[PDB]
């Protein structure tokens, strides 16, 4: 339950990252 | 152990991507 | 292997970050 837990967070991370290299692509172009 | 030192870099990392998003909020912003 | 694997997935996500602190750091840059 724990690990499941963790894991989920690790997934979760990584999609804010995905996410913030977007963003910062877009402050890029201009 | 290894699961408490695993959480407490996932607890240290969520807190620097918080700061991250809002950093990009403020740039966005003219903050920055 | 499997503890191993999320103890790379961390370190991956670590070298990501100092990343986006640098990208950000650039983005913010002036002549100061």
């Amino acid at each position: 339950g724990e690990i499941a837990a963790i894991k989920q967070e690790i997934a979760a991370i990584k999609k804010e990252i995905a996410a913030i290299k977007f963003e910062i692509a877009a402050i890029k172009q201009g």
